């Protein structure tokens, strides 16, 4: 039966709604409770999850109500523009949250002391508020012109963004520009991390060369010279983390400055083991940045690929009003809108897959074990 089609569409819509709300609430709880997940990127991801939850709680159920009424808007006229504004607001906020994550992490890894433990919570919160304000500013044209003009938000009785200029400018400002920025920033990030690993290997090379020089030293002058080169290398290798290693090298360097050559050589001998350990630690930190980069790239790819069919079909239907068939186009737009909405529910599953802390948190939350 063809009414069974409406029943199935509404049912699958409800499935997507419940999945979105539940998963993003799980992400909210994970970021709100775990102190192991309290850096800037996780604050951005929790803001992202609340945005997706607001989308799945205020916008997607109204879309289900719309698809139940034969796509005829049953609510008051102003609520159509309000609902389109909220929809565009939350989706634009999501994509620009992703863009801000990419850019912020890139700018961070640019800073030569970005491995220090001192990160400010308030700065990340201010960035999140700035992104939400950007989203509100991008979405304001719909309330401005939509409440003034009933025709720009209504399309044959149906509550759709009918202005072609609005559609194209919103596709560019809200989807295409942040997508391109995301791609560029991601590839620049992989290049910067490669540079980081290369510099770390160079620091290790310097450390080994000067340890070997110290092992065969004769007088205090060359001991101090090799220890100075070692101190520079070790300070560079920490990427601002801040450890005992440079302090131990300074202890050996004091021994060298006093003229004690044998004791300085013994100190360098202990430093050899300490240096191997710390170098491996720094390499592991770089590898962790690489893994986080790839996971966030998976997130970006899933979101963009799931929203791409809708934007493709929408811009195409704006271009060809009669060249292309519009019944199949309307069916495609329905299906692709709901795929893009499914993108909002996909994220917590991805957090579960490639993150052990998120997965443990969710496994303990399903059983209510806090
Ligand atoms: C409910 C509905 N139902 C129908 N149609 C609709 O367009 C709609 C509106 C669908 N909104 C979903 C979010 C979109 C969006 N805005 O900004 C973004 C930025 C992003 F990164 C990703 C996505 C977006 C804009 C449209 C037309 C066919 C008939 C049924
Ligand atoms: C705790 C941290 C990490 C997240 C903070 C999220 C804050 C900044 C977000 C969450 C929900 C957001 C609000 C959701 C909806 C609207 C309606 C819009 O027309 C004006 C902005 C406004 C009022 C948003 C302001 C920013 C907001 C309050
Ligand atoms: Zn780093």
């Amino acid at each position: 039966t063809h009414l069974q089609e409406k029943n199935w569409s509404a049912l699958l819509t409800a499935v997507v709604i419940i999945l979105t709300i539940a998963g993003n609430i799980l992400v909210i709880m994970a970021v709100s409770l775990e102190k192991k997940l309290q850096n800037a990127t996780n604050y951005f991801l929790m803001s992202l999850a609340i945005a997706d939850m607001l989308l799945g709680f205020l916008v997607m159920p109204v879309s289900m109500l719309t698809i139940l009424y034969g796509y005829r808007w049953p609510l008051p006229s102003k609520l159509c523009a309000v609902w389109i504004y909220l929809d565009v607001l939350f989706s634009t906020a999501k994509i620009w949250h992703l863009c801000a994550i990419s850019l912020d992490r890139y700018v961070a890894i640019q800073n030569p002391i970005h491995h220090s433990r001192f990160n400010s919570r308030t700065k990340a919160f201010l960035k999140i508020i700035a992104v939400w304000t950007i989203s509100v500013g991008i979405s304001m044209p719909i309330p401005v012109f939509g409440l003034q003009d009933d025709s720009k938000v209504f399309k044959e009785g149906s509550c759709l963004l009918a202005d072609d200029n609005f559609v194209l400018i919103g596709s560019f400002v809200s989807f295409f520009i942040p997508l391109t920025i995301m791609v560029i920033t991601y590839f620049l990030t992989i290049k910067s991390l490669q540079k980081e690993a290369a510099d770390l290997e160079d620091n290790w090379e310097t450390l080994n060369d000067n340890l070997k020089v110290i092992e065969k030293a004769d007088n205090a002058a060359q001991v101090k010279d090799a220890l100075t080169k070692m101190r520079a290398a070790a300070l560079d290798a920490g990427s601002g983390s801040g450890d005992i290693l440079v302090g131990q090298i300074d202890d050996a360097l004091k021994l060298a400055n006093e003229g004690k050559v044998k004791e300085a050589q013994a100190a360098a001998e202990q430093l050899k083991t300490t240096i191997n350990a710390y170098i491996q630690k720094y390499g592991q930190s770089i590898s962790n940045e690489q893994k986080a980069c790839k996971v966030l790239g998976i997130v970006f790819f899933l979101f963009v690929v799931m929203w791409c069919p809708f934007f493709i079909t929408n811009i195409m239907a704006v271009i060809c009003k009669e060249s292309c068939n519009e019944d199949v186009i309307g069916a495609l737009l329905n299906v692709f809108v709901w795929i893009g909405y499914l993108s909002s529910a996909v994220n917590p599953l991805v957090y579960t897959l490639f993150n052990k802390t998120y997965r443990s948190a969710f496994s303990r939350y399903i059983q209510c074990q806090y």
